């Protein structure tokens, strides 16, 4: 499984600020928008987006505040990243897209797409943000951690103050360990601590037990959406999941119109990092699938 980060740096001016992108493959044909989550960067999809690139232009842009992204003085909620990914996606001029899309990256997809219907070819997901209920559909080993996340001044201490999320959480959402070289490339972006306040702000934007109730709100609009949506649907899971679980990948790929679901075999929250490979090359195969009619 590949460390390297081997994509040159693109730049496009975004509301005054700076955003860090990842752009190879054709220039022509559709091109496929990868969206990463906390705490990563346009790094998780390093190993996935080599099966891609030699048929489709491959966009894998770092979110405010992350990767090689500019870092304002923001509070880093979902409404800021909603606001500057929508302006990166128009500073590109990009007309329709494919989504590819993990955790914090999917609530941006599902919510751009809710609104750009007409825009979005097809939707690969994975570890996605749906409605959690209650925090007993919320897996245990991570319900303390996660409850503990969501405070102010104990969240703060852990996420802020002690790097937990990048040095703990993101280590324990991958079955198979990071190497050093893997975990200095998702620590490079939050060395001085004032800059992982998005760490912190993910976590308490998480849809769980109603709150906070309009990111709740959102994201039963997007799943409203995606049920509704005859858009091709591509979900990745794995064993046990963490945001879903195998039986919600099961009820989703019923559920969901045009879905297919693949298994990845062991995996936790950043499959991309389990298996690399197989998400790499069905996202290759499904696409071609895609002009098939
Ligand atoms: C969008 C949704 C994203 C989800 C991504 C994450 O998926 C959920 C995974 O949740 C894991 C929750 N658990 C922890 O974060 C955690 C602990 F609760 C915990 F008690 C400990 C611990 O100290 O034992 C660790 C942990 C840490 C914690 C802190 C830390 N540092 C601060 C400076 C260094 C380092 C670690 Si490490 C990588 C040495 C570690 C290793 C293990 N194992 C089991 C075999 C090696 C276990 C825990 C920790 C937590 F990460
Ligand atoms: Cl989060």
């Amino acid at each position: 499984i590949g460390t390297g980060f081997p994509f040159d740096p693109h730049y496009v001016e975004v509301l005054g600020e700076r955003m860090h992108y990842v752009d190879v493959g054709p220039r022509d044909g559709t091109p496929v928008l990868f969206l990463h989550g906390n705490p990563t960067s346009s790094y998780v999809w390093r190993n996935i987006i080599p099966h891609v690139a030699p048929t489709h232009r491959c966009i894998a842009p770092d979110l405010i505040g992350m990767g090689k992204s500019d870092k304002p003085d923001l509070g880093y909620f979902f409404d800021d990243h909603v606001r500057f990914m929508d302006a990166f996606i128009e500073a590109l001029g990009l007309e329709e897209v494919v989504l590819v899309i993990h955790d914090w990256g999917s609530a941006l997809g599902f919510h751009w797409a809710k609104r750009n219907p007409e825009r979005v070819k097809g939707i690969a997901f994975m570890e996605f943000i749906r409605p959690i209920p209650t925090w007993d559909e919320w897996p245990e080993f991570a319900r303390e951690t996660f409850q503990a996340f969501r405070t102010t001044d104990v969240g703060r201490k852990l996420i802020i103050d002690q790097n937990v999320f990048i040095e703990g959480t993101l280590p324990m959402g991958v079955v198979r360990p990071l190497t050093e070289v893997e975990m200095d490339h998702y620590r490079e972006p939050f060395l001085n601590p004032v800059d992982r306040e998005p760490l912190w702000r993910f976590p308490n934007e998480l849809p769980i037990a109603g709150e906070p109730a309009n990111i709740v709100a959102l994201v039963e609009e997007y799943m409203d959406w995606l049920h509704q949506s005859p858009v091709p649907k591509l979900l990745f899971w794995g064993t046990p999941g963490v945001l879903i679980p195998p039986a919600e990948a099961a009820r989703l790929a019923k559920s969901l119109p045009n879905c297919k679901a693949v298994d990845i075999g062991p995996g936790l929250n950043l499959l991309q990092e389990d298996n690399p490979d197989l998400i790499g090359s069905e996202i290759a195969r499904w696409l071609s699938t895609l002009e098939i009619s």
